[PDB]
């Protein structure tokens, strides 16, 4: 009995609602956090607090995208969804990474507006105040972190936070006491922007790989089909297929040529435990065919040539 | 043998190169064409232009990511993209959707900008001038595609563009006799770009349909599921899979429980055999198992709920 090894969880397991509280606490905390910088850099005319706010603007639909897909991975496979809804967490990171890309380019260009034709100005005291209320608030949701896995990322990303906050409010420190470097705002606006395009580029390769049908990072072509052709009685193996659902869901199929004297249902047992145990398959469909002679010679029966 | 049924063409059929040749000459036709309405709507300072000109970056993106997915889908499959590069076109079609959807909310701004505050001026001679060339462009493509499948979408796509430029045109028209109606190009920039959203709205939900691994619109779950029923020998079947790397790339997968008193190669043979004539899956993987009276006991042996 395929699948039949493993057992299905129902219902909502305790710790799935503190993740689910923990996750509803951070948006809200980093939403507040968002709209008190809007405001403030909106009254500050200033770029950089822009820059931070659409940082804070990520977090919260990175955030909200995991919720989504949380609450998604729970309806059961339908007629026209048959293998779930576990892509739509790798949907929801690439809606994030596009929407990160959209304001990081609308702030860059306002940037580059400003820096050439430097028609602007920009509000000392606002600027500092914001920049000492964001300073303050990263300062605090950090020692809040540290009093209280998810905590220690939530920890570590507050901490990069904080320097990007750190570096705004030296920003609005020069800006403010020597008006007549408004310069300083684009400039930290533009080293801010190729900061996150920068942090955001693995992750977009990462959605890139998974959704264009490509082999999980972790499990590799030539592991899989050597451990398929050591079951006692596989000959040959052709159109082994691998890919991801999401960075923890891997599908794997393959076609094993066994011998004649061999045990179809046998080959099957154990292919399958082992292909579970060694990779940890969430789906594994292998089609047990007979090895003919004519098989090493068929041009589609070959595997890809090594990398 | 499985998949021994069909064959691969190698190499490159004449009519891809007429093809490649088609869309070569289609992408710099409306690149020229862009460029001269984008460069006559800024000499104009209007905003249906630059709609026009978003529509035609839009139709240049679509034909330049068929041509890179035409190209990419030539390689062969390799250790870490097992299943091709088929995926490309569905991830080109969602970035020229992108990439619209980015177009047409900036001009969207711009417009309700123009609206409140109403603080632009319109020069009307270069505006009308540029509506009149754009049509005349339109009307000229549309003889020659007339002149000369992919001509007669063009030809339709075409008119299309002809209707909207008709639209711009007459709305240049009305401003530059009566001066005092300026507001006649945000409005226009509105409704253009709403009947942009519009279309394209059922490519996107065509494209995540594809991307988040669910049934291919024309195959359908009962179809296939009486399909793999209906082959001598089989009495059960769970864990069925149906989904597609493109519109017209489809791959399928099943488990299925036969009888004891039954050949499994010829079961498999019959059910790959009547799934390629039926429905022409690219790609086929059946798991012939035993139908062991627990079979009909498990909840994840069991097919999806009827919609
Ligand atoms: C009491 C209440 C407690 C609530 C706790 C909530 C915890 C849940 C959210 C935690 C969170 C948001 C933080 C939001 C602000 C903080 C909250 C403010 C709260 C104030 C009260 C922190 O996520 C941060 O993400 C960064 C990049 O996003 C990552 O940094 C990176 O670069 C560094 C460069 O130096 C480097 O050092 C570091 O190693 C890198 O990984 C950080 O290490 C990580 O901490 C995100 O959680 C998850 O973290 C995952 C880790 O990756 C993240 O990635 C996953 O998916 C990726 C593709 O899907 C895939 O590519 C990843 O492999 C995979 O793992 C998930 O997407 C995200 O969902
Ligand atoms: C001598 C040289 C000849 C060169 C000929 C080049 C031909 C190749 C390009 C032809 C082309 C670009 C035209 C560019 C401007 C014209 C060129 C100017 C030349 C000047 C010399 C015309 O594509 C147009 O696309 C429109 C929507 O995009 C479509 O309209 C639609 O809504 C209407 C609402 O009323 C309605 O009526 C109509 O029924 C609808 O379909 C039009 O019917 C169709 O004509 C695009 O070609 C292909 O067309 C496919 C058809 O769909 C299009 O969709 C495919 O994929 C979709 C998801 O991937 C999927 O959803 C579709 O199901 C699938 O089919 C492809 O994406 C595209 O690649
Ligand atoms: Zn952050
Ligand atoms: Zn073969
Ligand atoms: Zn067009
Ligand atoms: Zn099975
Ligand atoms: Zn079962």
């Amino acid at each position: 009995h395929c699948h039949r090894d493993p057992l299905p969880p129902p219902g909502l397991t305790p710790e799935r609602l503190h993740a689910r509280r923990q996750l509803y606490a951070a948006c809200a905390v980093c939403f507040v956090f968002m709209a008190g910088e809007v405001v403030g850099g909106y009254l500050a005319h200033s770029l950089a607090i822009m820059t931070d706010a659409a940082h804070l603007l990520a977090d919260v639909g990175s955030m909200m995208g995991s919720l989504f897909s949380l609450w998604l991975s729970t309806r059961p496979a339908t007629r026209t969804m048959t293998f779930g809804w576990h892509r739509s967490e790798t949907l929801g990171a690439l809606a994030s990474v596009v929407s990160l890309w959209m304001v990081t380019g609308i702030l860059l260009y306002l940037a580059f507006v400003r820096l050439l034709h430097s028609d602007y100005h920009i509000e000392g005291g606002a600027m500092l105040l914001t920049a000492s209320i964001a300073v303050c608030a990263n300062l605090l949701m950090a020692f809040v972190l540290h009093q209280a896995t998810s905590v220690r990322a939530a920890f570590v990303h507050v901490l990069g936070d904080l320097l990007q906050s750190f570096g705004v409010l030296a920003a609005s420190i020069l800006i403010y006491f020597k008006p007549q470097y408004k310069a300083a705002d684009p400039i930290s606006t533009f080293l801010f922007s190729i900061c996150a395009l920068g942090s955001t580029a693995p992750t977009l390769r990462d959605v890139l790989r998974i959704l264009m049908e490509g082999t999980p990072r972790n499990v590799g072509f030539e592991p899989v089909r050597d451990t398929l052709l050591s079951v006692p009685g596989v000959r040959a193996t052709h159109e082994l297929h691998l890919w991801a659902l999401t960075l923890t869901y891997h599908v794997a199929s393959a076609h094993l040529a066994i011998d004649s004297t061999a045990d179809p249902e046998a080959v099957l047992a154990e292919a399958s435990s082992r292909l579970y145990s060694r990779f940890g398959f969430s789906s594994c469909t292998l089609q047990v065919e007979q090895y003919q002679p004519e098989m090493a010679q068929c041009l589609r029966c070959q595997e890809p040539p090594q990398a």
